[PDB]
């Protein structure tokens, strides 16, 4: 079923920021069906205003998460002022995870001490929140990886290079049960200001009543610069 409960309604007590949840996506139908209402629930109990954007890559190039996140940033509503780059299959179970506006610096929700798998100090993946100003300060993510290498560690380099520091949950006592987990040297130049794309369609989707926006994105690839985008 699809009724909308009361606690999904916003009021003046939720405060002033609004989160764009940017979900890069390919063939994760099953996980999405759990994810959209899970997050609507989780965030709405925490009084976090949000909109969820499923970034659906429908060109026939290799899957380029980073490039998709750049598009999500660019296509998200101007009423959102921070983003959460958020894997579709990592669900937060702990109400103390801070998905609030990360004013001091990028906030890595899925820290290695909390992730069910990954465990190294500069692991930057899974769930990462930045203010739109900070994401712009970093020039967003590299578009050049096309699924190869570690686009996340390159992002960590952009964060430090921009003068920012990274913060992580403190005082969290659940462990590898904090989340439910459902189951390359390129040029440094470019990112948010060089991503090329178009949106083939936008679709309003409700999942048991919980809304999200599906963006069907066609990324362009300059095959002379990154021929390997075709290598799929
Ligand atoms: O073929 C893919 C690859 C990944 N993703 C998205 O990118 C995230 C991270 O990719 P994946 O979980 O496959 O790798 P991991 O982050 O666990 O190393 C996923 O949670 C999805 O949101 C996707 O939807 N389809
Ligand atoms: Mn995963």
């Amino acid at each position: 079923g699809s009724d909308i409960p009361e606690h999904w309604e916003e009021d003046a007590s939720w405060g002033p920021h609004r989160l764009a949840v940017l979900v890069p996506f390919r063939e994760r139908f099953e996980e999405l069906l759990v994810f959209v209402p899970h997050m609507r629930r989780f965030l709405s109990r925490k009084k976090i205003r949000h909109h969820i954007y499923v970034l659906n890559q429908v060109d026939h190039f290799r899957f380029n998460r980073a490039a998709l996140i750049n598009v999500g940033f660019l296509e998200s509503s101007n009423s959102t002022d921070y983003i959460a780059m958020h894997d579709v299959d990592l669900l937060p179970l702990n109400e103390e995870l801070d998905y609030g506006f990360p004013e001091a610096g990028p906030f890595h929700v899925a820290s290695p001490e909390l992730h069910p798998l990954y465990h190294y100090k500069t692991y930057v993946g899974g769930i990462l929140l930045l203010s739109k100003q900070h994401y712009r300060l970093c020039n967003g993510m590299s578009n050049r990886f096309w699924g190869w290498g570690r686009e996340d560690d390159e992002f960590y380099r952009r964060i430090k290079g921009a003068g920012l520091q990274l913060f992580r949950p403190s005082g969290i006592t659940t462990g590898y049960k904090t989340f439910r987990h459902l189951h390359f040297k390129v040029d440094r130049e470019g990112g948010l200001n060089t991503v090329k794309y178009h949106v083939a369609s936008r679709t309003a989707l409700s999942v048991g009543g919980a809304p999200c926006t599906v963006l069907n994105i066609m990324l362009d690839c300059d095959k002379t610069a990154t021929p390997w985008c075709t290598f799929s």
